[PDB]
């Protein structure tokens, strides 16, 4: 909508104060005139019709609980674009600052959040499985970097490509995490998944064989499930990243850590570069490795690490 350019303050869904960029015109909406074409934010109304209704408030004050999804999904979209403007100077996801929309209150009960090829949306979840996934900013930057590999690498959502694309947004999604430096971790949704138990997540980078995922490509999944996988065999190259950025020893083959910032760099370059619809595993290898030489050369550290860590992990 036209208006001016506001700036709201409310409550997110782990009950944290934060400043929100809004847009005044009769009502205040959760429109973000600061970053690109603009950071949307829609009420879905507990329905599937998406994207809803753009998301409206009386008084530019959003504590109320059917709020906190809103501003979560609206606030962690625009860090998920300041970190891809900043660190990779990457203008929204399209790469020429498309508009980010949300749509959050998604159905009832929905224990799920997606990239429908053109949004992001939000279940409330159940309460018992997750809280609403918004409230995860590596959920939230999970998603939106589906929206980047689509119009980039544009990996195919099954079997190794799928866990390839997968991966990219559990790496993508965590460095975000960590760029915004609140509780950093390398495991993807804690923040929202079972708030009954403490310490656990839906997956992990570090360790993807805590919740039965791979960790090496001998044990990949090759059923049909999951699109062949694509949430399974993503371990594998999960831990894969998190052996170059954090360094270890795993199945015996040793691998020196480089740091987030270097896996970053490299990652994003063999996505937005080398890979394509199809890459397999042993393509986002070499990907990787012409990456780490384009960035650092032939002979560095950081292209001896990214060999190492798919030795590691068994992707030849
Ligand atoms: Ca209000
Ligand atoms: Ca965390
Ligand atoms: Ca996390
Ligand atoms: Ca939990
Ligand atoms: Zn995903």
């Amino acid at each position: 909508i036209t208006g001016t350019s506001t700036v709201g303050v409310g409550r997110g869904v782990l009950g944290d104060q934060k400043n929100i960029n809004t847009t005044y015109s009769t009502y205040y909406y959760l429109q973000d005139n600061t970053r690109g074409n603009g950071i949307f934010t829609y009420d879905a109304k507990y329905r599937t019709t998406l994207p809803g209704s753009l998301w409206a408030d009386a008084d530019n004050q959003f504590f109320a609980s059917y709020d906190a999804p809103a501003v979560d999904a609206h606030y962690y979209a625009g860090v998920t674009y300041d970190y891809y403007k900043n660190v990779h100077n990457r203008l929204s996801y399209d790469g020429n600052n498309a508009a980010i929309r949300s749509s959050v209150h998604y159905s009832q009960g929905y224990n799920n959040a997606f990239w429908n090829g053109s949004q992001m949306v939000y279940g409330d979840g159940d309460g018992q499985t997750f809280i609403p996934l918004s409230g995860g900013i590596d959920v939230v930057a999970h998603e939106l970097t589906h929206a980047v590999t689509d119009y980039t690498a544009g990996l195919i959502y099954q079997n190794e490509s799928g866990a390839i694309n997968e991966a990219i947004s559990d790496i993508f999604g965590t460095l975000v995490e960590f760029y915004a430096n609140k509780n950093p971790d390398w495991e993807i949704g804690e923040d929202v998944y079972t708030p009954g138990i403490s310490g656990d997540s839906l997956r992990s980078m570090s360790d993807p064989a805590k919740y039965g995922d791979p960790d090496h490509y001998s044990k990949r999944y090759t059923g049909t499930q999951d699109n062949g996988g694509v949430h399974i065999n993503s371990g594998i190259i999960n831990k894969a990243a998190y052996l170059i950025s954090q360094g270890g020893t795993h199945y015996g083959v040793s691998v020196v850590g480089i740091g987030r910032d270097k896996l970053g760099k490299i990652f994003y370059r063999a996505l937005t570069q080398y890979l394509t619809p199809t890459s397999n595993f042993s393509q986002l290898r070499a990907a990787a490795v012409q990456s780490a030489t384009d960035l650092y050369g032939s002979t560095s550290q950081e292209v001896a690490s990214v060999k190492q860590a798919f030795d590691a992990v068994g992707v030849k």
